[PDB]
């Protein structure tokens, strides 16, 4: 009777069907007031509910935590009907190959799982999370694979027939091997900054889905933005409450687009602790206002949805997965891939105010279709999809944009040589040369821009932006941008990028080279 959890085509499927992962991060514990880390482990049952609840109200179907429940926990996640992608609290800042470390947390991971596998509303394990470039360095990436191996394989029988993966950084793991899980994930934020800004959102995560292999699901562990009053910078931190609400929804499309058939935007509620007062809710700490909900005060229990909220919850209503926004066509059918919840009762696809495609939807969650398109030569296509409920009421419109030819057509290309090529030991200096082949009827924006990305931290390293006024009519456009290579870095992502535009279709061009220093990444790198 228990769950069957199956990996194929890039789907989880639970019980033979495709089933789109709707989660949201969710931490109990870190109310105004309460540090999850510090305090003496509680249920807090009576919360829970609560929020269970609410989440299931947002339209949600899966919840995704950082830290182990209790048996209790779980009892209360199972008869919520939610779904649990469960964190193990593996300290990030801890040393892998110490044996102790080790032994204990093979421990304590035997201990969840004891009871765990008793729970079938788990269908994903995250070992770890965001672990930071200079410290795999510093404990050795095979420590860390080693111990990625030990995890996994105890959870492989301990729980059987749950995937297990991790929830890596995307800005800062974009270098690491994830063949040895099950799923492909990672932390997704949209900063417009180094790789975000030379390949966009959208391209950056499907370049790492298509470096990774297209054989495994993928899905995303973390996104979002704060609304702290203050601090960080850019658009970390100091978002409007309008700007969260269209920078969640436009981060949702992205990732969709990238290939995740699972997400974990990030999340139900500020944690106050976050920044280092718990009791205080401080103007200028980022971390602490990444919440959908927030608190009114310090002995505010509860809070208050913020706007995302109902945006959310709104556009869950039906997802689009394929056909994906800014994608390119060379053929007259196009695949149609949905995933309804049990209120739409009605799809419809507009091309200028003609309908080309109209279902009765039967039976909720994953369908699949063709559309029939007609393009003269090439064609930028607005393809505008409406649902409806069964009073026939439209309840969500969303456009997905494509490009399409019934033959094939020459795109520009983007390509870069980067110096040093394979070994970051062989020189302190670095170059990345871009050459931009153009192509009549696409428009560059004058916006190039490049990134060595030297993975030092959060920081982002040297981004340049390069006007190209100059050599508009050329066939042929070259740039070359030169970076110092700090001693200390280990790797390095070298990209560049520029916006194409067709009619109303805009789209980025890039390239990208991950590049080590030495031999340190033998391990943990992607072959």
């Amino acid at each position: 009777s228990k769950t069957k959890i199956e990996l194929k085509d890039n789907w989880y499927h639970l019980d033979g069907e495709k089933y789109f992962i709707k989660a949201i991060g969710y931490e109990i514990g870190a109310r105004p007031g309460q540090a999850p880390y510090e305090d003496e482990r509680k249920d807090e049952l009576e919360l829970m509910k609560f929020d269970l609840e609410n989440i299931k109200e947002g339209g949600y179907n899966t919840i995704r935590t950082w830290s182990q429940y209790s048996e209790n926990q779980l009892k209360l996640v199972q008869e919520s009907g939610l779904k649990l992608i469960m964190g193990i609290d593996i300290k990030p800042e801890e040393d892998y190959g110490d044996p102790e470390f080790v032994k204990d947390s093979e421990i304590e991971l035997k201990r969840v799982l004891n009871y765990a596998k008793k729970y079938d509303c788990i269908i994903t394990y995250l070992v770890i999370n965001e672990p930071q470039t200079d410290h795999i360095h510093s404990v050795t990436g095979k420590a860390f694979v080693d111990l990625m191996n030990t995890l996994i394989n105890i959870i492989h029988k301990g729980h059987p027939g749950i995937p297990v993966t991790l929830s890596a950084n995307a800005m800062i793991s974009d270098y690491m091997d994830e063949s040895i899980f099950d799923v492909y994930a990672y932390n997704c934020y949209d900063h417009n900054e180094g790789q975000t800004a030379t390949m966009g959102f959208k391209d950056y995560i499907k370049g790492l889905n298509e470096l990774n292999g297209l054989d495994k699901p993928f899905i995303t562990t973390e996104f979002g933005y704060s609304v702290s009053p203050e601090g960080g910078n850019g658009q970390y931190g100091s978002n409007t409450l309008k700007q969260q609400s269209d920078g969640l929804i436009s981060n949702y499309r992205d990732l969709i687009d990238a290939g995740a058939v699972g997400m974990c935007p990030f999340y139900y509620a500020d944690g106050w602790w976050k920044g280092g007062e718990k009791s205080d809710h401080s103007l200028n700490q980022p971390e602490e206002w990444f919440g959908f909900w927030g608190y009114s005060d310090l002995n505010d229990k509860y809070g208050t949805p913020r706007p995302v909220w109902f945006a959310m919850r709104d556009y869950m209503k039906g997802l689009i997965i394929s056909p994906k926004n800014k994608s390119i066509h060379t053929n007259t059918k196009i695949p149609l891939e949905l995933y309804n919840d049990k209120d739409v009762k009605k799809v419809v696809v507009k091309f200028r105010d003609k309908v080309i495609y109209s279902k009765n939807i039967t039976s909720e969650g994953y369908m699949a279709d063709e559309l029939t398109i007609d393009p003269v030569g090439i064609e930028d296509m607005e393809l505008a999809f409406e649902f409806y409920d069964s009073d026939n009421k439209i309840i969500k419109n969303e456009s997905i944009n494509i490009l399409a030819s019934k033959t094939a057509f020459e795109l520009p290309e983007l390509t870069i040589e980067v110096t040093p090529e394979k070994d970051l030991n062989e020189g302190k200096i670095a170059s990345i040369k871009t050459k931009i082949e153009t192509s009549e009827n696409f428009t560059l924006l004058d916006d190039l821009k490049i990134s060595y990305n030297t993975h030092l931290g959060w920081a982002i390293g040297s981004q340049a932006s390069v006007s190209i006024s100059d050599q508009l009519d050329k066939k042929i456009i070259t740039s070359e941008n030169f970076f110092n290579i700090p001693d200390n870095c280990w790797v390095v992502n070298a990209s560049a990028g520029i916006s194409v535009r067709y009619g109303k279709f805009t789209f980025k061009i890039h390239d990208q080279k991950i590049i080590y220093r030495g031999d340190w990444a033998k391990e943990v790198g992607r072959k």
